[PDB]
């Protein structure tokens, strides 16, 4: 149970980028001027809390995005190429048991469906491209390898479901049940509710859908 979520990369000159992409993209970068990033995640209530995107290594859009982020002057090729082939040589274990978490940048911003916001695309170790759909939204306020991979990256931290108790997000992510912040018209859902709420407002919108 969760729910597929369309992030997608704006592209607002589509000529300058289409060699980074293949033709089975193309069509859709060239209509709606987006390349579509779905994400399943069973935590659809954290939506608006999601700072950046997280591609598995072999996710095929890793090197599409790195060409597009090299072309903006945002990513280093190389850093993520070598990055790629490093992950192909590690085991599950040895992206998993983290006591050093690894990614890169991709040089790319993700517009959340959610709220509009811009937030950077990685790739990193610690996702596993045989989850959902090989793409995760992060939100590292309330998830615990997010939160310590962002530790890592200096990546922001958004608070989204507020607990009823005191909790330092400074010390750790909070997985547990609140009512939403920082989540426009959804504040103040108790975020259990919050989870069908915003999945049906997604999916009424064509971005995303019940999973």
């Amino acid at each position: 149970e969760g729910a597929l979520i369309r992030f997608y990369v704006e592209i607002e000159e589509p000529e300058k980028f289409l060699n980074c992409v293949p033709e089975e993209l193309k069509e859709t970068l060239l209509k709606e001027k987006r390349i579509y990033i779905d994400v399943f995640t069973t935590r659809p209530d954290t939506v608006f809390g999601a700072t950046f995107v997280v591609l598995a290594p072999e996710h095929p859009l890793v090197p599409v995005l790195a060409c597009i982020g090299e072309r903006l002057g945002n990513a280093c090729y190389s850093d993520v190429e070598n990055f790629v082939e490093k992950m192909k040589k590690m085991s599950t274990r040895e992206r998993t048991m983290e006591e050093d978490k690894e990614g890169v940048f991709l040089g790319v911003y993700a517009t959340n469906p959610a709220n509009g916001e811009k937030i950077p695309v990685w790739s990193a170790n610690y996702v596993l491209y045989e989850y959902g759909t090989g793409a995760i939204m992060c939100v590292p306020a309330h998830d615990q390898r997010d939160w310590e991979f962002a530790k890592k990256y200096d990546l922001p931290i958004k608070v989204v479901v507020k607990p009823e108790g005191a909790w330092d997000f400074e010390k750790g992510a909070y997985e547990g049940k609140g009512t939403l912040v920082n989540s426009d018209g959804f504040d103040g859902l108790d975020s259990e509710t919050a989870k069908r709420k915003i999945t049906e407002w997604l999916q009424d919108r064509g971005l995303g859908e019940k999973k």
